[PDB]
């Protein structure tokens, strides 16, 4: 077969039933993840090969970082629940990896406020329920497969995708090849 289970992807032997149909888990101390966003943007990419409305899910973890890993699944939540989404993504990778300012919940919350969301309207949130329940969430998809790497992508809580198995010569290529995998994965 041109796509085979252990070369662009692996099955998980124990399936998540219900899970989200294409589901992301990263770090924005990930260093992959930061590739993954800024230079290969594969979320983007990914949508654009699936059927129109497709559901996508992405969730941030908390094993990386410690103290400030936990905040910023929390601030993620707070950005999910505001779709805020693609408003901070690139300067909370920036900020924790480029610029190294990110340092404290306070410096998270900056970035949401720079990037025009009311200094109310963010502690709100933060402090929200809706929020909480949001967190719980993005840890139990995380439990549900014991995760203990990121970037990593789901489909249909049966697949992970494999992009070791790939050819990284072409970053072109690489996204495509991931894409399409997706888009194979989804379909069976
Ligand atoms: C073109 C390109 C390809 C890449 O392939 C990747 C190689 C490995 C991983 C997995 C991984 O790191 N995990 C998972 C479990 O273990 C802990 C961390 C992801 C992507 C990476 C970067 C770039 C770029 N630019």
């Amino acid at each position: 077969a041109q796509y085979e289970d252990g070369k662009q992807y692996t099955t998980l032997e124990k399936p998540v039933a219900g899970a989200p149909q294409v589901l992301e888990f990263f770090s924005f101390f990930c260093p992959h993840c930061y590739q993954f966003e800024e230079v290969l943007h594969i979320s983007d990419n990914v949508k654009k090969k699936l059927p129109e409305g497709v559901k996508m899910t992405k969730y941030h973890v908390n094993f990386m970082g410690g103290d400030l890993g936990k905040d910023l699944t929390q601030a993620w939540a707070v950005a999910m629940a505001l779709g805020v989404e693609d408003k901070v993504t690139v300067p909370l990778f920036e900020g924790v990896q480029k610029t190294q300012t990110i340092r404290s919940a306070s410096d998270i919350r900056d970035v949401f406020i720079n990037a025009g969301i009311k200094g109310e309207e963010y502690d709100a949130a933060w402090n929200s329920f809706v929020v909480k329940s949001l967190v719980a969430q993005q840890e139990k998809a995380a439990a549900d497969v014991q995760l203990r790497g990121v970037p990593a992508m789901f489909v249909n809580g049966k697949y992970q995708l494999n992009p070791q198995g790939m050819d990284t010569s072409n970053m072109d290529v690489f996204v495509q090849q991931y894409a399409d995998t997706v888009k194979y994965l989804s379909e069976k």
